[PDB]
């Protein structure tokens, strides 16, 4: 049999035919709308917003959602080949995704009304509207950030921290406290962008993830009718369903990264010399191609059959913690590994992987998370915990 | 709704077939109800019962590969790989000697012997009635001394190999020696017999690992083969070759049964013994190591099930257990370091046993990254051996 | 202008003469005597009490001891080259001395009365008397006790893992005494009500005996109480010189398992020339010699301070954390370069013991974040 | 009564003499002073101010080795070594300025010069009033020509990623001369009256942003007689440079490593998860612990090695180990304090990014591949492992 070095275990043969259809498409789009941009906006801190509508209307934007609704009515294995394709040009594009279809389509179709899964689905699948997510505040170091019942509906103050999409969105889903008999529950709320107590500040400056729109949200007395809280949820619940569906996503983007630095650096020291051979005759240099190849790949067998499983309804929340924590630690080493390999200094583009290397370092700790998740599956295993 | 199986995170029991589960479970209740009781005291003395191979070969144990016309119980690498890791949950010891019997005796007399070869030794060595050894290995593959010359009626053996496992309780040797034939030095197998006249297989005692195994020499001082014993289907390289590739993916699902054994111990320990009153396992520094443990040998036998299954559909290269032996065999010699150094006593300590085992696993054929050489010319088209 | 591939920093040129030969003398010593024993000694785990005779004749016991009280009278930097040139025969052998020198000579000498510094210092000194520690209990505050009684105390209780006990003539106890302090004492074998079983069947450290103490009502008299300590800080200034020593062995044995790799390398070929001119084993004997040449250069400087007085006690556990961290890691790797299965593998399974010998947890890496952070992690 | 000092374990200060200590505190006060408050804008801008030069010399810091009969400060290695620490601990783009205009130009002036050339350039390059740079490098044996003509030699050729080119007034330049029968590397002094002579520079770095680069464009560029370098031919011109800068290079590692283990502890301290300081969990302490031994023992190293260089009895395979070492380790707690902080590139704390994309380049700028550990290999084994 022929060896494939780009693919060991061949999981092109381990797809059926619609899931292969769905990367090729994803890699088609990536490649030729996302790769001519991304030198350039994350050189400049900035996104293009029509990259939503172009998504769209490909279908790559909320994968999971029912045709019903507007989605493409996919399953988690062909959400995890997206996120790969896109990522595998930038991490930033994938976070734009990540927030439309796990933080912002998952929680409307799972927890909200009829009423609002009618009006905002179809729209945020096309990529008409925006998404974004407000969860996270400063003081979680439970939240600050409260829902006061008003008549005709609720006024919301508090702010959120730095969310991805926030200044360029339509649609607003935000937690937040509201007093039910006595006790303060956790509720979803969802904002448009011109309510007059609402404001999303940009955020610049940015080391990582610099291709995508980041901001905050900040609501001071913001308006929110009283059909526009979700019904189904309460709690943790809530939020946390979201994120588990994005750290799904994160678990296979973070292999695409990895795939490219993986692909350059093979590139680089087959094209470059010393001592009047390639760089790649060097058993430390092969080495570390050894290296790379073999956390792919395993890491690759690992996200598909979490998939597999999550299709199922086998899968377990804490084996996601296995897989984010394995690819997002497994890339940043491999980017790592990548740009120590590289000579010069920003100008080439084999350094693309400094931007791949910046951005899996915000990816792996935006939450700060691969000690946290280590301490999941610890307290799993032997019933203890250890977090505090 | 879904259950988290902490020991079985990917529910690999769920992705075996009905038969392969019950070859594993065979395996498992042979290993655990006669190789469990043996192992402490077979280790500390480095002594072991030739008894084990007819019990192995009695439930097909033996050459799981191998078809059933010639003995063989006619499995499929999948079920190779569950049996050897089976094995090796008790000792490493005790899968080399299978390892042995299967991949380096049984498999090279299947793939290159004659029909006469085939009928006369594979079915004494499926039942375990014969025991095997091979001699490729020698004092300090295409640098070996090793020497056979034609002669009337045969061949004419001298040289020596070391390190040999079985040699001094085997009846069967396959050896690999130069033949100089048309001027061209090639290497080619023979079939040896115990009893032959100027073969001795003298045994080596005081090793560090593997002293459940006996291995000892082979040492051939004229050594006279009849024509017949020549294996007539394989000149160079391929020969060993197929036999190293074929033992090489039992030790990748091995070495993942020895971590398991391992990470086992190691989490059941730190659970009962406590430091300034809390249980080691309340310490954050101890869960990284156990997560840790559990991520490596989840996503190792994923490799080795994906790579058994590629075996059985004929769509794997033989490039790809470079991979999964070079991973299993690291990531488990890793996993019995971290287990080690969470223990604290001084000989639990069945983990030492599984550590000083996997270091001579992890070195058993080189010191030196080979796998890594193998797997980076296969990317760059350029060799980095020498 | 030459490069010493052996020792890069030229360790031998920021020794004093004397210190140059206290480290040949115990060099000597080790090479002539205890390597000889030690194959045999580790396989059959048998140990000769003799051994101690030897190292106090040429006075390598108690070496901060003064000449009053039998000792060499040296310093800390003298201590760590003996413990280093002994440790690069066998941890073994290095671990009987320490218990000699810091965990019994040390206490008496700092803690005890003129009375008990004059009978057992010089009998210490000499080796012809040999000392353990008990410290160690299976409860992980400890419960063996001692009770007031006519003429002394009677001490009831336990330790566990106490190298030398089977052979000591002398033990130092740590016990609780309700005035709840805890106390040391001395012990003299023959004392009725007091045993010390040994510990058959060890992995490592097979060349030096280990056992328990047991006491039963062991009565012991008023005039064997160490009178100047109460409290941690008996047995703390004793583990803190003895991790001091450990410090400096830990680098012998990786010398040595950097020496054996290096020499191994040379000498065993691959596809027609020596492995050594493989990229991935010159890295390792790269990062074997880094790692060695710093770490002597941290433990020396430790002991300069010490010996001035301007060493606190947190920067010993960034030695013996290094020290013995790195020495198992160059055991490790040293151990990986080697093919067969016959001494690499014994100072691994030695220094395996003695990383994980006070315990399984960081403690030293919480001792220096709280010092760093004033925010405990320990429990 | 010993206190333990967390933030100098082994005691550096108590192991200098009182000259040394000077050295070191005047270096701290100019650059927390004079270079703190450049830094996050220069970076972030890819911006150098060509006054550093002058702020520099005016206070001894550039050429410490040099005598004090050519403008140098007379000091010694140790003192070299402590200075490019405390440069460092601001920004390694600051420290690599003053490498240049140290141990790659003033060194080769000094060893290889002739008497007049050493009058000329030196004082001027002490003082900062000339800035120089270092043309070894081209854009890929070396390429770069000096042909004999009448007077002196022109050069042609192109050098590429040379700090201070672009506001350079002296360039060093590594050319082959093909003279009286054998072609050998030979060094040459040119300055800014040369038509064919250029310097562009190179923008877009990751990297040691607060340090301008450019190129080193030569078209038949014309260098008189008394401009070439008498004293040296061959590698060991350049490779004097090389060695002595890599020298200052490990001592600044450990002053951005430095910086990195303050930043990192001083984050977990102010930042709170489930109510308490980062701080006060085991595995956030043992990297805190992992970071100052290291560094602790680096310095060690680099204080003995620069003892070893001021008596003549440091070998070059010495500064091998600690470049290696250096660089390595302060690359490794650079990328554990990024990884302790999290977040993006927002805080003040994300000084810590800065020092980890310039220590990224540090590192690379040695090359692709672990060239100190072939070094050092050779030296043990007598085996060559190179190619
Ligand atoms: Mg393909
Ligand atoms: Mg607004
Ligand atoms: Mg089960
Ligand atoms: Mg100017």
């Amino acid at each position: 049999a022929t060896f494939h070095w780009d693919d060991p275990l061949l999981l092109d043969q381990q797809l059926a035919d619609d899931e292969r259809m769905v990367r090729d498409a994803a890699h088609a789009y990536a490649q030729g709308k996302l790769a001519p941009r991304v030198t350039e906006a994350f050189r400049h801190e900035t996104t293009d917003a029509a990259i939503f509508r172009e998504m769209g209307e490909i279908g790559l934007l909320g994968p999971t959602i029912p045709e019903q609704y507007g989605g493409p009515g996919l399953d988690y294995v062909s959400y995890g080949l997206i996120a790969r394709e896109v990522e595998r040009v930038d991490s930033g594009y994938r976070s734009m995704m990540s927030v439309q279809s796990s933080l912002v389509m998952v929680p409307i179709f799972e927890f909200g009304s009829d009423a609002q899964k009618e009006k905002y689905l179809p729209k945020l699948a096309t990529g008409e509207w925006i998404g974004c997510f407000g969860l996270t505040e400063p003081n979680h170091g439970s939240m600050v950030t409260r829902a006061r019942k008003v008549p005709g509906g609720y006024s919301l103050s508090g702010s959120k921290m730095w969310i991805t999409n926030s200044p360029i969105a339509d649609v607003f889903v935000v937690w937040a406290k509201l007093d039910e008999d006595g006790r303060d529950e956790i509720r979803g709320f969802i904002l448009e962008k011109g309510c007059k107590g609402l404001s999303a500040p940009a955020i610049h400056g940015k080391v990582g993830l610099r291709a995508s729109i980041t901001g905050e949200i900040v609501l001071d007395e913001a308006f929110v009718p009283e059909e526009n809280i979700l019904p189904h949820v309460k709690g943790l619940r809530g939020p946390f369903t979201c994120l588990n569906s994005a750290r799904y996503g994160i678990a296979w983007g973070a292999l695409g990264a990895a795939e490219s630095c993986w692909h350059i650096a093979r590139q680089y020291v087959l094209d470059r010399k010393q001592f009047g051979r390639p760089l790649a005759a060097n058993q430390l240099i092969q080495k570390k191609l050894a290296d790379m190849q073999t956390e792919i790949t395993l890491g690759l067998q690992g996200v598909l059959r979490l998939g597999r499983m999550k299709d199922e309804g086998t899968a377990a929340v804490e084996i996601t913690s296995i897989m984010k924590r394995n690819s997002c630690g497994k890339a940043l080493d491999i980017a790592r590994l990548a740009r120590d390999m590289l000579g010069g200094n920003g100008i080439s583009d084999e350094f693309g992987v400094a931007r791949h290397l910046v951005n899996l370092e915000v990816v792996n700790t935006y939450e700060g998370t691969h000690d946290i998740h280590a301490l999941i599956l610890g307290r799993a295993q032997t019933g203890i915990q250890a977090f505090f």
